């Protein structure tokens, strides 16, 4: 099936994966194993392999040059290929080519104790680079309308830096596919609920892509990592987020609309669905009239982080002004399966029902650390794929 996919890392792939932080208990090589073992044992869904999409050749020898440690030939052979490539103008729409050079450079350098230890957050291996980029093909190189993508994490990446467990941007650069293989740019609309903000995704937004239309619902918590609210966004945005509703402000800055959810001001009315995502669908509801009624398309990027649940162990998501959070706060705060089930079912009937309108989905990992919650979690999400946005068996 065309129609639908499911993307994990092959077995080297994920193999070079190895001391990668994550904010739990394991590396990101477990946390990213588990996840795809249990993908390839629920029976029957369309699951692609980094391993199975070739790159053209001046991306085979650029990865070559790295392994055997000439950062020079390395450095030059990357600065020479295509300006044209698919995945290179996309790459380097979203990231610095001095980043990029810093990069490679990082990779190589890394090869003597077989991982570079940039900061507290940052891990390189040899390979890094071969499988940020083996990961960015296969995604931009299959034609999936409803694509969930397991890898590593993007959100925090910056177009110029790396930041917590974050080394390139893949959503970004997704967006920056859409813009260029569309003959007028979709209306791009992003809800990322990984309880973490999407700092970086948000800069290179505001940086490169002003321009475009994008409603981007950030749902986060101002008090784990990385401590920024409101007043933190007036200085990147040097403006004043109006207030639109539960204690949640906009941002506009020409065509890019900023939507900050933050988790402590928004808290949860007794019963029913967390109050977070009753606007990220009531916001997506819109959306999608709009385009509607312009006629225009809409790209929809859900980059989920599963650390924002109520079930999570990781100090990343739950270590509250000096303490760990508890089961009182973590149910006020934090989602339950009831929310997310309700959420991601929505989301695909309103794509089922807009077909017309909604165009291509986009789901990619971010955080989600304990490993009994993150597997329950997946679960649910893969029954409701198996359920909405599969052929019946
Ligand atoms: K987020
Ligand atoms: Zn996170």
């Amino acid at each position: 099936s065309e129609e639908c996919a499911i993307q994990i890392p092959s077995e080297i792939d994920n193999e070079q994966m190895q001391r990668m932080p994550a904010g739990g208990e394991e590396d990101q090589y477990l946390r990213i194993k588990h996840m795809s073992a249990l993908i390839k044992k629920y029976g029957d869904l369309p699951v692609i392999t980094t391993q199975e999409t070739r790159l053209p050749y001046y991306w085979l020898d650029l990865f070559a040059a790295i392994d055997e440690g000439d950062t020079p030939k390395a450095h030059a052979l990357f600065h020479l290929l295509p300006q044209d490539d698919i995945i290179l103008r996309a790459l380097r729409a979203v990231h610095s080519e001095d980043y990029l050079y810093q990069l490679i450079k990082y990779c190589i350098q890394a090869k003597h104790f077989g991982f570079k230890q940039l900061n507290a957050d940052l891990v390189v291996t040899p390979k890094t680079f071969e499988i940020l980029i083996r990961d960015c093909a296969t995604t931009l190189f299959n034609p999936a309308k409803a694509h969930f993508s397991f890898g590593l994490p993007s959100h925090h990446a910056y177009t110029q830096m790396g930041s917590g467990f974050c080394l390139i941007n893949k959503t970004a650069m997704l967006m920056k596919q859409a813009e260029l293989s569309s003959a007028q740019p979709p209306k791009f609309v992003i809800i990322g609920t990984d309880v973490n903000r999407d700092n970086g995704l948000c800069d290179i937004l505001r940086h490169s892509f002003s321009h475009l239309s994008i409603c981007h619902i950030d749902v986060f918590d101002s008090r784990v990592y990385p401590q920024q609210d409101f007043a933190y966004i007036n200085n990147e945005f040097n403006s004043e987020g109006v207030d639109i509703g539960k204690n949640i402000h906009v941002w506009h800055h020409n065509n890019l609309n900023y939507y900050a959810v933050d988790l402590s001001l928004t808290s949860r009315k007794s019963v029913g669905v967390h109050p977070a995502l009753l606007f990220a669908l009531e916001q997506l509801k819109e959306s999608i009239r709009e385009a509607k009624a312009k006629g225009q398309k809409i790209a929809l990027y859900l980059p989920t982080g599963w650390d924002s649940h109520e079930d999570e162990t990781a100090y990343c998501g739950k270590f509250v002004n000096g303490r760990m959070m508890g089961k009182t706060a973590a149910h006020q705060f934090r989602f339950n399966d009831g929310d997310l089930g309700y959420f991601y079912e929505s989301i695909f009937t309103l794509y089922n029902e807009n077909k017309d309108c909604v165009d291509t989905i986009y789901w990619g990992l971010e955080g989600g650390y304990d490993r009994t919650m993150y597997e329950r979690e997946l679960k649910i999400l893969l029954q409701v794929i198996e359920k909405q946005l599969l052929p019946k068996d």
